[PDB]
């Protein structure tokens, strides 16, 4: 019955993917951003200039107050609100209703996005990073505990105004090609993984692999960019600059501050390298790789002035809290969050954006010694 969940995600480029949900009795319809980088379910519950609608607790006969405040800070944006519970369902999801924790957002800062079309957030990671503490059961944990929905979900994020699929409770084999390759979930808090090697156009970065996971490496559908630790970010930019040196860039480009343009249909894709991220595999000394095309990390932006050119922003940015494999990474793949088996699977997506001479790929097996030493402690 997973066909009913195909294409249940929508969004605007760079503003997150959202799924339709209902909260309360009678059901109140809201668009909810799907965020594997957090663990709180929260909805706008008060007027806001960027919200077209919001959760009205007074209108729901099943709302229960928890008499507890909550605050959640993200990499960018934060909100505070009032905790409670209510009945929740997903129209284009499993035919079930659960009572879940809901944070009613009463104040926020740089969280809601003007014209994004979403009014709340669905944190899909584990209780350990839920606020105020890990006793606030996350939505998916409630879903699994109260229903027969199996303990896994998959995300197919399709780039260029954006769409995709969140298959709740399973894997839809019509959505990917080739084989699924699995990497262990290192610890159940974020969806934390271990990167064991990085190559750019086939050349190893030759860094200590701990640098790739310095702090941690996570998979986050709610982050646009590929975010890399300082040292790794500098090495990658140096390599990408060198490969594309024949062209001129405002250099504010490499910081994401300025966009670059080219005459329509003349973008020199060939001069931007592919990036291969090798992930720890399921068996001893085995890994696999996922390869990213420049069409993934050069995010297209509509030039509001002379719509005569193809303009792009550099979607690789520096981090101080570890690697984040955001939408730039996920959009090329079908990603399985196999919570039951503590693993994350990657396969080439059926909605992969590919050029004419290169192809995004998930390839294995590879042999990699001492993968355990790549995790940071
Ligand atoms: C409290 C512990 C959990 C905290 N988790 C996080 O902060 C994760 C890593 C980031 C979240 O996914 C947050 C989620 C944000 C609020 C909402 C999504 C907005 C759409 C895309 C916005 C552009 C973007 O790329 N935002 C990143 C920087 C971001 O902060 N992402």
């Amino acid at each position: 019955s997973f066909v009913e969940m195909v294409d249940n995600l929508r969004g605007k480029s760079g503003q997150g993917y959202y799924v339709e949900m209902t909260v309360g009795s009678p059901p109140q319809t809201l668009n909810i951003l799907v965020d594997t980088g957090s663990s709180n379910f929260a909805v706008g519950a008060a007027p806001h200039p960027f919200l077209h609608r919001y959760y009205q607790r007074q209108l729901s006969s099943t709302y229960r107050d928890l008499r507890k405040g909550v605050y959640v800070p993200y990499t960018q944006g934060k909100w505070e609100g009032e905790l409670g519970t209510d009945l929740v369902s997903i129209p284009h999801g499993p035919n079930v209703t659960v009572r879940a924790n809901i944070a009613a957002i009463t104040e926020s800062d740089k969280f809601f996005i003007n014209g994004s079309n979403w009014e709340g957030i669905l944190g899909l990671a584990y209780a350990e990073i839920a606020r105020p503490d890990d006793s606030l059961e996350p939505f998916f944990d409630s879903l699994v505990k109260q229903t027969h929905v199996p303990n896994l979900f998959s995300l197919q994020l399709c780039g260029a105004s954006v769409g995709g699929s969140m298959i709740i409770g399973g894997i839809d084999h019509s959505l990917y090609t080739g084989s699924l390759w699995y990497t262990p979930i290192r610890r159940e808090w974020y969806y934390e993984v271990i990167i064991v090697r990085v190559e750019i156009n086939g050349q190893d970065l030759k860094m200590d692999c701990k640098e790739y996971n310095y702090d941690k490496s996570i998979v986050d559908s709610g982050t646009t960019n590929l975010r890399l630790p300082k040292k790794v970010f500098e090495a990658a930019v140096k390599s990408i600059k060198a490969a594309s040196s024949t062209e001129k860039f405002p250099d504010g480009f490499w910081l994401g501050e300025q966009l670059v343009c080219w005459q329509a249909g003349t973008t020199p894709w060939n001069i931007f390298p592919v990036i291969s991220l090798y992930l720890m595999g399921e068996v001893t000394n085995q890994s696999f790789r996922i390869t990213i095309l420049p069409q993934q990390y050069l995010r297209p932006v509509e030039d509001v002035a002379t719509s005569q050119d193809d303009c792009y922003k550099f979607a690789i940015s520096q981090s101080s809290t570890g690697t984040v494999m955001g939408a730039v990474i996920m959009e090329g793949f079908y990603v399985v969050f196999d919570r039951a088996r503590k693993r994350i699977g990657f396969a080439v997506s059926a909605c992969h954006v590919h050029d004419e001479f290169r192809t995004a790929a998930v390839e294995g097996p590879f042999v990699t010694l001492d993968m355990e030493d790549c995790g940071y402690n």
